[PDB]
């Protein structure tokens, strides 16, 4: 029959959704949500084989174990073992386009498992099998004979057994599809993995049975009064004496509970359901759940007879909440929500696409340490921990449809054919079935990148019908479609049109007003955090609180999808797409993320926690005005510290308990503070710290800060005059200057700073020169490969003017002699084909004091694009432990993602001042700084600066982190001027026109000498 | 498989759907719609057996042919070739209701052919079969080997056979099966047939070919210019040489013509449709399509290369119109429709289920000609040349799925179940998919009685997104749910509430009305056509006139479903449900036709046509006003006739042309009419004839009627007083009058006029006596059943009260002389087990001009159920030939129904005055009768009568019609007055409270006289 390329066949004996089951048969286990002994795992040691297709599985499989096959854990993606390549690609299909079929050569995995059932389980009521998660699609078999056939890699399959099991020892037979009809469905750029990679388990239920049940929440105007609606759905043979028994809980008191028997309201002409009853119960003052507050209660659905006798129990998390959008506001209890979000894929660097507690735990503990408050089910259903753990510990949820077709041409062929919604409808309709009851799922999602087509339409109605409690979004065909409640772009950017045909990309302001649009805007993806990114992102956080309707948005992405390979020596590295051997791939576009694999952060994460903070904070004189940005709590666990510090040394601080209400505004006047005697600029920081520890945080968790300049006392003190006088040597090949054992060497032909000595120690391995390039970060260079060049890309356009290549010509070199000092004048020229790409003139000036004076002035020329920085760099003969500056910091930064960072005194090892992109680029820099402190040596002025063991050649000539060499010495970069990093997508320039170096002359000035 | 018990697989390698093809090769042929050679049909000599089960057809009949088959033509159902019964029933189903499960005994037809494939056929291109329909599923083998399977008895199921098929001999194997799990969607009220009972089909196409082309037609504010767009999609191989012309021609004249290569525009992300293109033609003024002036183009689709070679040619019918719905209006070309509908299943009292062009035609004649233009495809998409004969004659059409689930309990069971809503997808897809280029269809229909269920708003939005151009309805679920455009009630009523829980039909003005309410009201189903029926359908248009926003509606329905038995002498006589052994059955439930099964008009269709006149009159003084209620036309075939008579008696007449725009008035001034010599009242008489023949209608067609009283004179001039005078003689059983000649008995014991002679003569074999009762028509009875009593059915309120056994107790009867006649004075209680029901009191008065004068004064019980009947019947000696009188005629008519009835002098045949209904009941009355005359007899006055060789007595006890005897002489039913019939159901009391006999005192007088 070949089901598996036939879009027509989804499933064969499948049995329907429905919320998570347990079937205890004692209510208060499911009121404490125990363990029941009716639901049993069969996670573990399994048998395993793989097969090139499904022809060359062996009949004798199905009776007995293949003794060819190996013991394997399950849950596993079966890549992960090292049976085939795990393949990966972004936009084109990883197989041949020809809908429904497949290929002939269909990688196959054959799963067994010797277990054990109880008589008790087979002489009385049900035993079905729940497969929660087979990618992509796969046949059952038990003891030899067939059961059924599944499809939908994200959502589970269930199957009755009751009369295919035996008392003591059975087999199943588990033949898993790598692809499918299923696969045209599961186009989301990732891995592609497959297998058994989420959990198996038995389920036992009654004959006469809960088979469904919903619980709804609606509310009064002012959420005072609640009533709970609990629909009841029964299996088995319907008896008088049957009862629904509905109780609620907050905590351990019983806040209500109702008795029914079976029989439902008339509906239509033939009467109502027999085999269901809805039981309403009252709810005073309701505890309502948000993600500020996870308020839950605990609804216990009861099967019994009249008598009391319990035939079975179901449970759920309820959180009583209401979700609506209102006048072009998406509301959650009345009040506009604020998205701080961001996209999260089921991927860990071992285990591939299997889930485990541990892991989601992490990454819930870290999204809410930084301030994000939501997550996008990206691009699927998860596995069902994920929204136990989003209920109870409080974030809002994004629940998406497994149907994403990119590869199609056009994208919506698939979704426009009424052939296909068969298909499609069970990918939504499962989910809701399944998720529905969780508080945290406020909006459903039709899918991803799958175009707009009438399919859309349907299931956006079907769930509009269904659950009118939850808005449905879809970003397909334009993000403004008929089938989305949201405008929901992807990279859509703040202030920049892309009018793309049909499809356009417009400003988010600019699209919240055009002719006839009210909706609310909330941005499915954003932010791009591929490498070395998330420039601009304060840009989409102004907006967002300047904006009623703009309502926040999804970052892409929570973490970086790569794998753990290892070497010849055995050792790991991070590996991405094209590591494995897959071609075609797309190399490092599966790394998007704001943690490493490991769940390490990129330096982005704290500028995304600074701009996601939920106080804002005002300076006028003496008073700071701090004003909530929470709905519904108020400030119960925050204490604002404030510190004043001239020039990093500081010289007043205090705390002040925080009192704010939900939106509210709090004035705390600051006292009466000393003026300092020494020249400098007063710096006023403010952190609001945690006293308590939380569920999600530890004591003295940092929630947000701010920074601003207070007095500033410019120096007029005139240096004391120095003793020493500073002597010029002339030879013909250098100008050298001496003072005390101190040497400064001009070389006369190249016309730079050749060396420097400290008696007999040089202090440079490598002289100091001009540098107006940047190993390029993965947003300079977007989609361009060798192969098919992007000439638009900021690498492009630097490489083919020339910029990589430019020589020095030196146009002026001379030396004179002041009365306290000698100076050096220097005149230097790129060019690249008859072309003057950059002039650089600097004077140095070093007097009595050691200390040299560099004075720079760059011209640009208007016609060139615009370079990457404008600095000198140097590869240093010291190599130190520590890195001490005063400007931006710790962490790094650039000039379009620095609002993260303090102005302070740092101190860090020298490794901390390296980020370890895996793709290798610049890295690493700091901005306004005024003092550089390393080894003997300062830098003194206003400049930005790296500084690290590997030179921009390398990082750029470096495929993988792990192939890199500390090279000998120190290399330094010091710039006047640094362009922004750009981010807002990751294939088109991204860097905005107030962060691009188009000025054409740029002057600064720094000083040398040691500290 | 058991692919038959699963609504997951609906079909195994069918084809798509899309719009009729017969991929000419010829341009030409193509534009004028002549035969393709590359479209053969199979339809003719089949093999045919019969097996009980799927399991019982051995396995050589996918080989060989069965020696055991017989020869049979297709299409047919093979229960009408006798094979098994033709199963007959209403709410419940046929089959235990166990979804998606069937009986294990599953009648099996086996049918088989052998055919000839010429080698060119194979040699190149695609060769398809179509199954245009085949009940209710079927697996397909060809030469041996298995095809594919398809489900959906209404739609056609198309098959690749091109790899299967060999040169020179062929067969094909066809297994169907009555029952599967596509029965559980196909449960409408009719007979349940089985087979291939539509045509079948090969079809070559070239494989680079049009595969779908979609039409449509976009107007300016005043419909004077128009563009005609054109989207043709292909399959195979693109070539950039590849071209798509579209033409379009009016006649023999080409309009408009457009050519483009392929490649559609940009759509989304991934461009756009390169195997699609869009032409767009314009049409100035184009000639608009209706049902009042069905305007065709024809658009011919031409795939061929840039050089000039036809690859094939597809093409359609075009008719330019636009429906929408605005302000709550439906509109047709800015126009708002009345529509004068009617249901229409498909039904041949010979051939079942099988539809034929010659009955098709029939039909739509017999509409029109009735004044009907507006068709509902109750419950199921058509034959494909029914949707060809209303864009050419001009009927609008309601084009509905193949989804009913009367028999669920609740009915929204399988509707609201997403489980279902693929099977239920495809019924409404492929439907618009065929259907979507006829003009005809102007509104789409979700399917019948199936509740209302999230799948409905599912599928409603899938309509309303792929095809805009028609709205959508549907009944279930109340006839005003989220799933209907229009508020579509079945039987709901003019002035009456009738408020059932959860689905109220409210009257249809209320409905309107109601808070929020905005849309049109244009029922499914009204005024119910059972036996003698349509009482009160007068009510339904005087309130369809006044209230803009109630549209019309669809008359329950067109045809009985009658079938053909045959006696002992080979007689042929109509059978209803339960006459082929079929139980349980619904009787004769079947039969609600305005036609019997061979078209043969029943009294009711009269009734229809004058109320569903499209010319409206008043009468002021000497003016005729003339209202023209078409939207379109102007009155360019049509002329009034009008006529004066004196009680029947022509004194002037006359003929006016008329010109009425559409919507407009004309004024008609009558000349100066001579004032009569004799005593009577005066009528005017108009009729609107069509001169001319059209392609509906012949030449002298009368399309419209009405009638006014004149001036009346009243009788003053006393009579020439008679010579003779009458004698009483007495005994003590008989009072005598004798008048030379003749003779008036009446017997003294019961108070009857017994006897009357005219010389030796006797003219009576029955007594006239008082009649109260009437032989219940269908509307009287319900659903009552001996088994199952309904207390609430006039017939059963009558029964318990005892109407039917009153006996006659005499209370006076005296014989007084007057100076010239004889008074006889009598009085009867009419009395069940002590109970008084009626009192009749009377005299007769015999005067010397030999006539008698009858009064009669009724009491009637007020506790007692209002009477079917207030009058006078006996059994004449009398048998002539003809039926003479003055009154409402020609047709029958009841007071509820005699609308459409003419006063005039009207002169019949005896058979005439008695209407066939297959199920015997009180019929033939003919009302407002002032003389009648039978043979020597007249009566005068003012009542209602009938006349037949049948008494109520037979026609109350005998089941079918084909039973009844001719008894001796004639039966003669006079009514002072008679209770109304109904019809606006037939499950509960319908009868209007102002046609009911509820006054509790009554008057009526005759004369009785030789003529
Ligand atoms: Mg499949
Ligand atoms: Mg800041
Ligand atoms: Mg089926
Ligand atoms: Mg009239
Ligand atoms: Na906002
Ligand atoms: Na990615
Ligand atoms: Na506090
Ligand atoms: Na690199
Ligand atoms: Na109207
Ligand atoms: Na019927
Ligand atoms: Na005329
Ligand atoms: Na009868």
């Amino acid at each position: 029959r070949r089901d598996w390329e036939n879009p027509g066949v989804t499933q064969l004996n499948r049995l329907a959704a429905h919320p998570p089951f347990a079937s205890w048969r004692n209510s208060e286990e499911a009121r404490t949500d125990r363990p029941s002994q009716q639901l049993r795992s069969l996670n573990g040691e399994w048998r395993f084989a793989w097969f090139p297709a499904p022809e060359a599985v062996p009949e004798s499989w199905l009776e007995c174990d293949l003794p060819e096959a190996d013991t394997v854990v399950v849950p596993s993606n079966w890549q992960m073992h090292g049976y085939d390549a795990p393949i990966y690609t972004n936009v084109t299909y990883p197989i041949t386009v020809n809908p429904p079929f497949v290929p002939t050569e269909n990688p196959t995995g054959c799963y067994s498992l010797t277990f054990n059932v109880d008589e008790s389980w087979l002489q009385e009521g049900q035993t079905r099998i729940i497969f929660d998660g087979v990618n992509s699609a796969f046949h059952l078999w038990c003891n030899g004979r067939w059961v059924g056939y599944g499809q939908d890699s994200r959502l589970p399959s269930e199957f009755d057994l009751s009369a295919f099991l035996r008392a003591g020892e059975n087999r199943l037979a588990v033949m898993v599809l790598r692809w499918s009809d299923g696969s045209y469905l599961e186009d989301q750029d990732m891995w592609r993995m497959s297998g058994i990679f989420r959990d198996v388990s038995l389920l036992h239920k009654p004959t006469t049975q809960i088979s469904d049940f919903h619980v709804a929440t609606r509310f009064n105007d002012d959420f005072s009064r609640a009533v709970l609606e609990a629909e009841v759905q029964m299996c088995g043979e319907l008896r008088d004496y049957l009862r629904v028994t509905v109780s609620l809980w907050q905590g351990e008191t019983q806040v209500a509970s109702g008795t029914a028997p079976f029989g439902g309201e008339i509906i239509d002409e033939r009467g109502g359901y027999a085999d269901r009853v809805t039981l309403r119960l009252n709810v005073e003052n309701p505890k309502l759940w948000s993600a500020e507050i996870p308020n839950l209660y605990r609804a216990v659905v009861e099967l019994h007879t009249a008598d009391g006798t319990l035939i079975e129990a179901e449970a759920c998390d309820v959180g009583f909440r209401e979700v609506r959008i209102e006048n072009g506001l998406l509301l959650l209890n009345g009040k506009p929500l604020l998205i701080r979000g961001v996209n999260r894929h089921e991927h860990h660097p071992l285990h591939g696409q299997v889930m485990d507690e541990q892991t989601m735990v992490q990454d819930i503990l870290l999204m809410k340490q930084n301030n994000f408050n939501a997550v996008r089910c990206s691009h699927y259903p998860n596995h069902p921990l994920w929204y136990t753990l989003c209920d109870r510990y409080g974030l809002y949820v994004v629940d998406e449809a497994n149907i994403q077709t990119h590869g199609m041409v056009p994208m919506n062929r698939l979704t426009d054919d009424p052939r296909w919604l068969p298909a499609m409808s069970e990918r939504v309709t499962r989910m809701v079935q399944r998720d529905r009851n969780h508080p945290s799922v406020i909006i459903w999602s039709l899918g991803n990148e799958s175009g707009h087509g009438a399919n859309h339409d349907a299931l956006y109605r079907w769930i509009k019908s269904v659950d009118p409690s939850r808005p449905v979004q879809y970003e397909g065909g334009g993000a403004d479609t008929t089938a989305t409640d949201i405008i929901c772009p992807m990279y859509a950017r703040v202030d920049e049109d892309q009018p793309f045909p049909a499809v356009p990309k417009w400003s988010i302001k600019k699209w919240l007003s055009l002719p006839g649009e009210t909706r609310p805007l909330i941005l499915c993806e954003y932010a791009h955090a591929m490498g070395n990114s998330l420039g601009g992102f304060a840009k989409y956080w102004q907006a967002f609180r300047q904006y009623p309707r703009l309502q926040g948005g999804f970052v892409w992405d929570w973490v970086d999808q790569s794998l753990i390979k290892y070497d010849e020596n055995g050792n790991p590295w991070s590996a991405y797409g094209g590591d494995f051997g897959d071609t075609p791939n797309d190399r490092q576009f599966c790394m998007n993320g704001l943690v490493f694999a490991d769940r390490t952060p990129h330096p982005a994460l704290t500028e995304a926690k600074h701009q996601q903070q939920f106080f804002q904070f005002r300076l006028s004189g003496q008073t700071i005005e701090v004003t909530s940005e929470y709905l519904f709590r108020h400030s119960d666990n925050e204490l604002l510290h404030w510190m004043v510090a001239l020039d990093g040394k500081p010289l007043a601080s205090g705390e002040v308990p925080l009192d704010v209400a939900p939106q509210g505004k709090q004035l705390i006047e600051l006292p009466e503070l000393p003026q300092p005697e020494s020249a400098g600029q007063l710096w006023l920081t403010v952190r609001v710290v945690q006293p308590n520890a939380t569920a999600w945080s530890e004591a003295g968790h940092i929630s947000a800060w701010q920074q601003w300049r207070l007095a500033e006392n410019l120096s007029v003190t005139l240096p004391a005059a120095s003793h020493a006088i500073p002597h010029l040597t002339t030879s013909e090949m250098d100008f050298c200057i001496e003072l005390g054992n101190k040497r400064w060497q001009f070389n006369r032909q190249s016309g730079f700073l050749s060396q420097m000595w400290i008696g007999d120690k040089k202090q440079l391995l490598t002289p100091l020169r001009d540098q107006f390039t940047r190993a390029p970060l993965d947003n300079d260079i977007g989609v361009s490969e060798a192969t098919r060049i992007d000439p638009n890309a900021w690498v492009e356009r630097w490489k083919a003017a020339g910029h990589y290549q430019a020589e020095a010509a030196l146009l002026q070199c001379t030396a004179d002699t002041l009365a306290d000092a000698v100076l050096i004048t220097t005149a230097h020229a790129w060019q690249h084909q008859g072309k003057t790409l950059f002039i650089s003139r600097k004077t140095y000036r070093i007097d009595g004091s050691g200390q040299m004076a560099i004075t720079v002035d760059v011209e640009v020329a208007s016609d060139t694009p615009h370079p990457a920085r404008i600095g000198l760099n140097c590869q240093l003969a010291q190599v130190a432990e520590r890195v001490n500056w005063l400007g931006l910091g710790p962490q790094e930064n650039y000039p379009d993602r620095l609002t993260a960072a303090c102005f302070d005194r740092w101190d860090l090892p020298l490794s901390d001042m390296y980020t370890p992109y895996v793709f290798p680029s610049e890295n690493g820099l700091r901005c306004g700084t005024r003092e550089l402190n390393y080894g003997p040596h300062q830098w003194r002025g206003d400049f930005q600066f790296n500084i690290s063991r590997y030179s921009q050649q390398q990082l750029m000539e470096t495929s993988h982190r792990h192939l890199l060499h500390a090279e000998e010495g120190t290399w330094l970069n010091i710039d006047g001027f640094h362009m922004g990093i750009g981010g807002d997508d990751s294939w088109s320039p991204s860097v905005s026109a107030e962060f691009q170096l188009s000025a054409g002359r740029y002057h600064y000035q720094l000083v040398w000498c040691q500290k």
